[PDB]
């Protein structure tokens, strides 16, 4: 079986060189083989660590979305709001003014001026007291405080943001490993009194090693980026989620029950993509660019990942969305758009119900087609 | 054989996760391996229950097509006219005025205003006496009266439309199951004195269970909808028709001869798509958007499925067609367009004849290519 | 071997329904594994029946190309000129005027007016004396006279065109069979004193039966047409040429040496397509739309197949090409365009030479890639 | 294994005709399965013959890039500058004026006038003293002098360019073989006192024979050309690099250690393509059209291969790029563009580091995905 399956799943690229066939969310679809259920009976609650969210959604931690206002509203709307500790929050007193400059640059001088402007704004020094002040606004709302730090600066910044009120620490790059060789993360994560979500991790082995650090969640994928063009690396999200889910299953066995959550970030533009991510093994999803249309989004319709601001090798671009709906409408409807970019909750519940499922974990076994 | 075939027809998406390879009508083509026949010798008659139609065609039951005028003309032209009981017919005294508002909204404010306008018009209460009056116009023509009801409201609405003159009841959603769990259909169908066509059903098991309810026909596919984007569900029509045909074959055996018709609705834009649907196992086809060009179509060139009007989660859009031909010309020619959107009869007969077949049932065994 | 190969070359479309995987010219490419040869050493001569052509090319017999002038020039330039007996030649005294009307209709009213105009012009009665007069112009030039007749009217028209001077009879439809059932061709072909080329034939069995009629050549493919959209039939030319070549090999064995030529018509836009057709087994190729750019082409840059003029079910469209080059330049260069649409001879010879071959028959064994 | 693998890697095109499945750089991606390294620890040095280049890059030898200024700057920036001996350098006293005419022709009269203008400029006689003068400018800079000659004229031109100062001879056509039959290269290469790089070679056998001539490097691929359209030949670069790498491995064994470099030229538009080429087995890469944006590029944003100028069968086109960056910025950054067309060094190092590698040779074993 594994002999013939591996034969089928691999190709000879050339004499003495093989590759593994892998799949994107666009390559697959979910199938109804069961008696249909009612969408009103579908449970979309997300239980992670000590938290229960109404929706299995976290925003991507880019400043294009995540003003303090937005983060609080994400929590009010049933999801997990996530802050970028290392973007514009601690670097510019007037956060709206900084965002406005990126927008102006994009409209006046395309993605080139936008990149240049992002590079300059992110090059300004990080004022930890200003960052802490903004985190306190989120904390004082009563919503759960999740703060993202880069793998590069986690040891320096994590204690500052935890002191400021972070309930959950997100260590997120487009790609992370548990062990890095320079010129450990287990002890560091073990030392914290807050749960940690870490990523991006796209392979089984790296995932398993990351789970062994004590992380409560693993982010699969790299969000929005230009890695395919710049690095020749393109995550096949269906395969990546499924492989990381296999690591989760094996880690559950090895520990006798510790359940590490799989959170998909990448290739997610609509509610169908969310459905497919859950089907592949994800417990939850990061929503990025679809939330840029929200009235509350800091970037007014524009989106960019943090990696768009790298000073030497930017790997992201500013995109613009295609009267703004509220974040509530985007997440809960009523939808006035049939393209799956509003009422994410409704689409998720209807898909599960049509397929005969009433909870997210069970839906990870739904039948799949590859088209 | 089944071991290696299943190996070939499945893929490993990732570690411990498999998917079935499936196919669309666009993926396939019909092949001539036989002595050619004459198109004048090809029989396209469709014998279902007590009816014999000249053409194996029914219109999709959306108001964009199905005014009383249109429905009658579909019957006059040799097909089966189908009415939407739950659209605009019972909700607005002036049906042309209601249609005009959707058109105006689309031209003035794109698919957003169209969706909003459809949502509002469908939210108006259903007057069963107004609906019955319109059904009576169709009944009084002498054409066969087919009326569609949603799975949701079939128990309430079916008896009203049967009383009004329905000869055939169509229970149609984008996806239906024989058994639904809320918070049976066999007894209900068995209680009626009219034949029932039910769908959409896309899988073998659901089809077999639906056949066991007493339905005389099964609709395969979901018509036009945005399920791929909104739910992550995309019907692979070639595979779906073939799978439902296998259920039909097995149901024929189990009952000793009861023949349930397979009617394809989805992925059908031209006469070649119709040919391919029959080749895969369909006895007949629903024609939707291609008929929107007809002079008699209520929507004047525009099309939309009923699901475009859902108040919380619309899953369809208003499309516009690319001096109107008559429905007669669209169905029987002479065609002045070589793209397969007129003279559907002619294309079907010519395809069968070129492939060496003179009837629709036999054509279900034609050789296929996958390109 | 055949068990596993057939498994690999077939797919399960659905439960109990299979299809054969097939390939287009666009799917393949020719490979150099040998010592390179010089293009000046490559022999492109085409020896068929009693004729030797400098180039293995015949024009597609549509009036958009084939005025008497053009046909003669095709012969002067080293190929085989082919006349449509059943187009405009015998139907309109002023052939340029008729062509001008199609052009005017296309520019003034798109493909709809063009179709309508073609339908009307072809509906005018065929004057056999006018047709014979035009054929005599070609005959009197000293070039080889090839005349195409439809399968439908071959018994009526073939003797007229042979009397008028035809040296070769081409019986061409988009698809032909040796035996047709209505409401034989062997005896008919056997009765003629001229060699016969017949097609289109795309399958092994039909080809073998057509070879047994006495035909000296088989046309594979249907030229330009809308069969994919109108009939759900799309020829996979790489597979079709290869399958018909297998019939040729077997027919050669069965007869002890009778060699039936394979002439590809379909999917041929550039010199690379020609190369690929020969690689798959073709002895020669029909050039259609690429020749419409020739100064001598009757249609002044426009192209259409005869099937664009069918009165009830047209299956072709008028296309327009993208200071006219001469037919000599298109066939022999010098090319000033690097896209393979001029100097067809040069491209063919260079491809063979780069691959290590110096004649067309040997090149049918060249290594292939599927991309 | 080889039985089933070959079955899997081949397809039946038709009865009795097979093809090999092959792959492009676009079909693949590189995978991180290891602990990540730091990009500052990645060694990108290229050791070939007696030379050590900071970057594993050579420019494509077309005049659109390679003025003497540009060639020198390529060397100053850490790569290998390569001169076309047979382009405009020896044919026109005023090289900028000649380039200006191609640009003018392209802007005023599209790719047709550009082709015609290139044909005429290249038809002017080669003045070996003018060529030698320009080569001397490069030589006097102190940078390494690499000069390209065509396979056609290598015996005549190679001694002239070596006398003028060439340190490395590049014998480059879109496709070359070790042995050519007209109407040897080992002795010729063996007679020279300079190392030789030869190509394009895309297959194992031709590569092995070319290695046996004494060449120190093999160019895989044909640069930019229209061979797919004109000849029906399209190089699948992933497969071609891998196959030529297998020849390199076997040649290393047969000789007991002679290492022939693999240099990819074709399908390389961005840093991700470079990464993928190295992963497939390349030691270095030719950069062509991406360098046309450099302020120092002779063609001011325009690019063309030498084969665009062929007098009878041109196989290339003039393309235009989409305030000019310096060549330094294109090769070393800082990048202000996230699409992988600047800071090639940075992208290469970051990709290796993310995948867990610190040198180019080791990276040839990185895991691959086929998407």
């Amino acid at each position: 079986n594994l002999y013939f399956q591996g034969m089928r799943d691999h190709v000879e690229i050339g004499i003495g060189r093989e590759a593994r066939r892998t799949y994107s969310l666009d390559d697959i679809s979910v199938v109804s083989s069961r008696r249909t259920r009612s969408s009103k009976d579908v449970d979309t609650t997300w239980h992670i660590d000590a938290y229960k969210f109404d929706l299995p959604f976290m925003n991507h931690p880019s400043d294009a979305l995540a003003s303090p206002e937005f983060v609080i509203e994400m929590g009010k709307q049933g999801g997990l709001g996530v802050i970028n500790a290392e973007g514009l929050w601690g670097r510019h007193a007037d956060l709206d003014e900084a965002i406005a400059k990126v927008i102006a640059a994009y409209e006046e001088g395309d993605q080139a001026a936008a990149t240049r402007t992002l590079q300059e704004l992110h090059a300004a020094p990080l004022d930890t007291e200003l960052l802490s002040e903004r985190i306190a606004q989120v904390r004082d709302s009563g919503e759960i405080v999740a703060v993202r730090v880069s793998p590069q600066n986690v040891r320096e910044i994590a204690p500052i943001v935890i002191k400021a009120g972070a309930d959950l620490l997100v260590i997120q790059g487009t790609l992370i490993s548990a062990e890095h060789v320079n010129t450990n993360l287990k002890e560091f994560i073990g030392s914290l009194d807050v749960p940690v979500i870490a990523g991006g991790v796209n392979d089984y082995t790296t995932a398993l090693h990351m789970m062994r650090t004590g992380a409560v969640g693993i982010i699969v994928g790299g969000g929005e980026n230009t890695n395919s063009l710049a690095l020749g690396m393109e995550v096949s999200m269906a395969t990546a989620i499924a492989d990381v889910a296999a690591a989760r299953r094996d880690y559950l066995d090895e520990t006798g029950g510790r359940y590490v959550h799989i959170i998909a970030d990448g290739s997610i533009e609509n509610s169908g993509d969310v459905v497919k991510a859950i089907a592949c093994g994800a417990d939850a999803v990061v929503l990025g660019s679809p939330l840029a249309r929200a009235e509350e989004a800091a970037g007014k319709g524009y989106f960019w990942p943090a990696v768009a601001a790298h000073p030497r090798f930017p790997r992201g671009v500013v995109t613009e969305s295609v009267a703004a709906p509220s974040l509530e409408q985007i997440l809960h409807g009523p939808s006035t758009m049939p393209w799956g970019v509003e009422n994410f909750e409704g689409g998720l519940k209807r898909a599960l119900a049509k397929c005969g499922y009433t909870d997210l974990k069970s839906f990870q076994k739904v039948s799949l087609h590859v088209n």
